[PDB]
């Protein structure tokens, strides 16, 4: 007539004693990785932590609840491996939808890690571009000119092409029409590359003129560059623009207007 | 001949007994879940949670019957991973089809607790702008001016950019013709920045002319930018265009008509 | 000389009861949730609960089959290992198969329970545009003018931008030369303003102009809106577009035209 | 001097009397699902069914081969768990290239199940149009007019908007220079709609004139629409096209002629 | 002082005698897979059978090999469930990079099985079209007019158009400009359909004239259709083609030119 | 007082002589394919072997190592469940990252198997064309013309189109005026194919003119073809072209000219 | 009156005596890991190297303690399937985060030792171009001409095209009207490349004229090719261009103006 609701009794009062002392030791260690963190409030607000905190102890005691109920289960003849069928649902839903989550933490690690690009350069990431504001750990912050503010999750950084870094190129394609006179123009684009060279001290290697870097149609084109200091690019280019149109003015070149020739028949 | 019928009937009394429990136990669960959120009737009607806690009453009603069934199952003989194999279709279909969900609400937590934005901004998310209007934590809304109501789940936001935030840039692309005068336009468009930095108290930063920002066939390109208020950017771009067509009337500047020029044969 | 087969043939003898016991019981509760469900002859005809309540029976008939008979194999010392990475061939493909069936489901779910729309607003769901008809937990039915009836899988929406709602915005995009007055023309779309606030009753905000919204090459855009009543919008429109044209007529105005000018050479 | 060689032998003998049992058994019932699909000759010829039924046989051999080889290779005590690690590359591969045919038969299943479209309707579905011709459980062919016959598997199926169904809408924008004058032609669009409503008697709801719909450079655009007869949208579109050319001709109204107007500079 | 030493030379025993009899019987059976395919000499050269027959070999070696290896392994107490997260590196990729090998030969099998397209039709199959010259198990061949040979795993075949089958549809688009005569062009396109009529064979329903398919800006359009015997459409339509410059000749009827028209302003 | 010390040194003892065995074993397996690859020295230099088989060889070192170690761990009452749920992560992310890889393979087994194309054939091969140099077995090398040599992934090959093989077809589309005389062109297109036959030895089957290929506004294009050997295609084309421009010459024939005609005002 | 409490406290005992030792043993080889790393300071700093091993000590911190503490779990009666259906959220999110970096990781194995690309070639690798600087082995760095500095990640390269290797192509289409005289522009062209081929040592190959390479509407195109040395493709296309300008001008040759032909209507 069973001497074994002994050894019953014992093991449900295990998973009792060990819930318990689980639950009351997590409480603790929440609440000293609270106290911890809370008074050197630097990189949270006391609301923040207070939400973040909760939601702590929330997910250890339902994981805790889960536990010790499926373990009694166990004991009342529940078989386990149907338990973990309906389980891993969760198991499967949560794991899942976690890893979103820790793809952009691997990200911005290596990002941070590598010095990809720091908290000033200018970066063209996945077709958007603009200047790094803050780099977390999970998500990046990066503010066009005009653009607003992009807000990009780490994971979805493909390539990141970093603009800046050892100097930027700054480039012009000037268009004349085919029509016209090569060297004179070239001459000129010299005289042009001359005179900025002297005039400006955020160039570090051009401006220069490269050949005929296109030809179609009723326009060719020729390609003035330039080295120069991070972030100086577009001053350069927009500079060199000036003077080309001033140089278009004074040396007296006709413009690249599109150009048709037609054949006429009255009737 | 055979005392183990003893423990059989034990076990499957057990088995129904610790059912039981479990039902009573839950139902009891689902009703004080129930009243304590029925009475602060705040966000959500008692049609809602009448269908909500109907549901959530049948989901557990059905795993039970399952647990139970499936361990009664085990008792007569039948083999837990044939049972599995066949369970486990449906813990692969719920367990996949609910990781949207899960991603939903994961990525919402962070939208609400990074504070990218609130519930006043304007932001471009995914291809689609407006102004935000709720932030759930699984869905987002979001209302274009004319657009109508967009309503976007959380999972997917790839990217979410806001506009506002640290004020906004307005910008201004007026182009001339390459034909033109550039000192004269360029004094009469700082007329304007200056006549705009006085008649605004929305503006932050601009008016500002930055130079020849580009230059092609019969076009040449200046922009005109401004740090403006939050939701001024439009305001302020609409009235630097209006002021720059009356600056093409009194200036006397030619307009940026498209400009071809053709050779004649007649046949 | 063994007398084990006696267990043997006690179990063998198990699980066969337990199979005979549950197909009856199953056969029982298909025919209870078929003449409960056959009687209120609402949702569905006796033609196809027919064919889905003996689609029903054949699935729990060879579930059980696969069970008893997995069971039985087992007892002969086939191990349930190779088993498990035979019928899961099984479980996975149906498994994952489904797993769309269920994200249409819970996509339905929340569609229906966060009222995202009713059974008559304008949506615009994934670049398709239309009036939905049915909403339905796994299928949303959404006629367009003209463009005929579409059906959408839940599962499948991943924003659905809702017109309507709290009313529609009504837009008109009117473009004129550059070369033209503005102030006659912006003083004569408010005359149409006018007009059509007093004209109307279906519109509760507008009409308004609001600035050179837009300005390029040789035409320039202004733009009038008004918010409207729901489904309003599109009358607004043609009525304001009517109007615009009357004006451009009686107050003798240049249409927007195309506008180059050409030099000439002869040869 | 050991005694278990016999409980061995009486092993590997169970399996291998199960395997024959199991061997026979499916021979029968492969047999028996022949025969019977075989004289009601109906959707398969007897050269389909011959390589079908040859394909089930070889499958349940293999399976039964694998199943009694890997429980005897379990008497040898080799391990179960790595025969698994091996098994479930097959496990896995198959499992996964199946998943398509079952997305296939739940997607056939719910299109047939749901009415979404009968063997006659003219649909639109994956930018791809025609009219259905056959709709099977696995897949579904639709013929359009000059396009060829397509074969699109049930899985493939996102949305599938169906023409038809309640009617269709026929519609044409016929399109006027600004330049005109409005009433004229709209009261002629409205002499054409009555003619049309007399002349036809497969339209059930327009034709109808409604406003501008569009205006834009030197065009502006007016909507006729009619509720049509299935499968009658093209034709009444096409005879309304034809009655808008005659009453262009007749009424003398200016064609749509793109319209520029280009300013001269001899040089 | 233990005797269980002999059980153990008993079990490593038992793997090493079961390994050896697995080796002998794998080696014999891939011989006369061999030579039963081998003399046949059919599909494949006494190259290919050579390597794919060494490569069968090889595999079923190494698969013994660990197995083996495995099993003695746990007879030193090594722990099968570390052993299996460490082969499972193996079974996860391989049965996942087989899954696309899988999948194609399901395809395949249902489009041989299915008859979707015989070894001479033309189908457009992905966006690559052309005449089918190989329907393999795996992969299926088609050549494009000029395009070359394409290989197509079938695997990737989302939807199959086939042209051909029941007959093809040749189609004519012509344009004339709105400025014309409609019923003049519709008798001539008339006379161009009989003669085409009485002047083929390989036309089935065709040729037909059916109304304004299109009207637009400055160019109305009318198609001629008809039904054609397999792979005849292009002749037909070239044929068609060439009759409508005839008649556009000889009925004297003005080309669909483009037609601007432009206004004057000297300066 | 426990004489169980002995069983259990008695393992742990067994673990350690196994994972030393098994060490000594590797090493030297790694050693002797190292030699018997080593002196054929011909795939593969001496750097390459060096650090290919140290890789092989530290892989056997820490699988090994892990081994012993979780099965120690074990000893101690280490849970091996818990032990594999953090093994996993390793046994996922490699299992899984490795699966392009296998793919890769996979498919270029295939591709050297089925000979889809020969170390000189021209393909294309997603969107990308060239002349194919080596063909691996992970991975195909093909060299553009001007292009520059692409390595491609064998796993990344969706379609291969084999150009070449066979032999190729070579196309020219010629478009003239609709304006004009079609049977004179026919006649010397005619010639043209005619002087092309018998001034070539690469052609194969045409060169052939098929009739108007395609008519539209103001032009109207006719083709002509030929299969050329293999490689000659382009060199056909492009005496086909010359030809064809000085059959323009000396028949004295209209160019396709792109043709408007307009009309005038004054104003 | 039990005496198996002494068997648990050794069990308890031997956890924690293996999880110390475990720890210790841990922290002894991550620090000899590091100093040996450390004073070889090539490849990292010392505030790299800092948070690196301080980042793997963690790591191993919290195993170690999830496993005693599951272990002892196990102990007081927990079910080690459930805690695994815990776990493993974690199991699989980690898991699968991680699969990018193995990804990288391999494929950056086979492009440094397949040397697919070294140190300074000019390489197209994802839409993206530009030249090699860093070859990590999870990253690879490609500063572009003005272009910015782009770091790629290895799992990314789909294709990676390298142009240098043995040689460049140089290759310019050059533009006539059609209307030209053909032999004497081909003649010129040939006297350019016998200019070039002269005067340049960067070419191994061209220059060389081939045919018609084009032809369409107003346009035909000749092309020019060279096989250059690594680099200078981009200066002999530069060069050639200048001299095909030139060329235009002495031999007086038309330019490929786009050409129109226009029929004249006065109203």
């Amino acid at each position: 007539y069973d001497i074994k609701a002994v050894k019953f009794l014992l093991d449900v009062l295990k998973i009792l004693i060990i819930a318990f002392i689980g639950i009351k030791f997590a409480d603790f260690l929440i609440y000293r990785f609270y106290k911890l963190y809370s008074k050197s409030k630097i990189q949270l607000p006391q609301r923040k932590i207070d939400t973040l905190t909760s939601l702590t102890k929330n997910a250890v005691r339902y994981i805790i609840y889960f536990l010790a109920g499926a373990s009694i289960l166990k004991l009342f003849n529940i078989d386990m491996t149907s338990l973990l069928a309906v389980a891993g649902i969760g198991s499967l839903a949560i794991g899942f939808g976690a890893q979103n989550l820790v793809k952009d933490m691997i990200s911005g690690f290596f990002i941070i890690f590598e010095d990809q690009f720091s908290v000033g350069d200018y970066v063209t990431i996945n077709g958007i571009s603009g200047t790094v504001e803050e780099i977390g750990l999970r998500v990046t912050k990066i503010r066009g000119f005009s653009d607003g503010l992009h807000i990009i999750p780490n994971g979805e950084i493909k390539m990141v092409t970093n603009l800046t870094k050892d100097s930027m190129m700054a480039v012009v394609n000037i268009a004349f029409p085919i029509d016209e006179d090569v060297d004179k123009i070239i001459e000129g684009l010299q005289e042009i590359c001359e005179e900025v060279k002297k005039s400006r001290d955020d160039l570090i290697e051009g401006p220069t003129v490269l050949g005929i870097t296109d030809m179609q149609d009723s326009k060719l084109v020729i390609m003035v560059y330039a080295k120069t200091q991070p972030m100086q690019k577009w001053a350069v280019e927009r500079d060199i623009r000036y003077r080309v149109k001033k140089m278009f003015d004074q040396k007296n070149i006709s413009f690249p207007y599109p150009q048709m020739d037609v054949n006429f028949k009255r009737v």
